[PDB]
Order: C-alpha cells, then sequence, then structure tokens
C-alpha cells in the first residue's frame, strides 16, 4: 500500500468535512494525486486532482466552487476540504496517485455519508 486515507464519518447537509491522503515512498515533480468517488450504484469518477511539483489543479464540474484541494510537501499529505455538502455527495471516497495522466495506486476508500 502507498496510500491511506482518513476524515471520513457522518455530515449534516451543508456542512463541511475535511479528508486526509497521506502518501508515503516514492514522490516527485513528475506525480499527481487525485480523490475519487463512488456512490452506491454507481460507477467511480474522479472529484479533483492535484500535481505535487506545481499545485496545478483539477475539479470536476459537479464539485467545482464548493470542493479545495491542496498539498503539505513537509507531511507528504493532500487535503479535500468539501463544503456546503448535500445528501447526493454520499459516496466512498478514495484518493489515488499516478503520473502522466495514468493512476496506478490506490487508497483504502472513507465513507462520507451526508444526512438531511
Amino acid at each position: 500500500v502507498q496510500l491511506q486515507e482518513s476524515g471520513g464519518g457522518l455530515v449534516q447537509a451543508g456542512g463541511s468535512l475535511r479528508l486526509s491522503c497521506a502518501a508515503s515512498g516514492r514522490t516527485g515533480s513528475t506525480y499527481d494525486m487525485g480523490w475519487f468517488r463512488q456512490a452506491p450504484g454507481k460507477e467511480r469518477e474522479s472529484v479533483a486532482a492535484i500535481n505535487w511539483d506545481s499545485a496545478r489543479t483539477y475539479y470536476a464540474s459537479s464539485v467545482r466552487g464548493r470542493f479545495t484541494i491542496s498539498r503539505d510537501n513537509a507531511k507528504k499529505t493532500v487535503y479535500l476540504q468539501m463544503n456546503s455538502l448535500k445528501p447526493e455527495d454520499t459516496a466512498v471516497y478514495t484518493c489515488g496517485a499516478g503520473e502522466g495522466g495514468t493512476w496506478d495506486s490506490w487508497g483504502q476508500g472513507t465513507q462520507v455519508t451526508v444526512s438531511s
């Protein structure tokens, strides 16, 4: 395993939650870190990604303007700040890593349940 998430849990609609993904062993300027989500009965989808060296970000249209991805080089951790959560955001959020537009390492996933 190379990645491990933390932070999932129960959240009231409209609230915020921060997820973390700690990376270990093998990083550098050519790698990208990303967050994906899979709602029950749905296909896994990208949520956000960030380049380790430049901090260049990408946000899927679904969460654009509400989620913020950042990375702490010293702690080798990537964070996903989720605001204005809706029940429709309930899903297992997973972190991944890769380079060259390819994802090859995955975390275990963390559950985020947003209720009314």
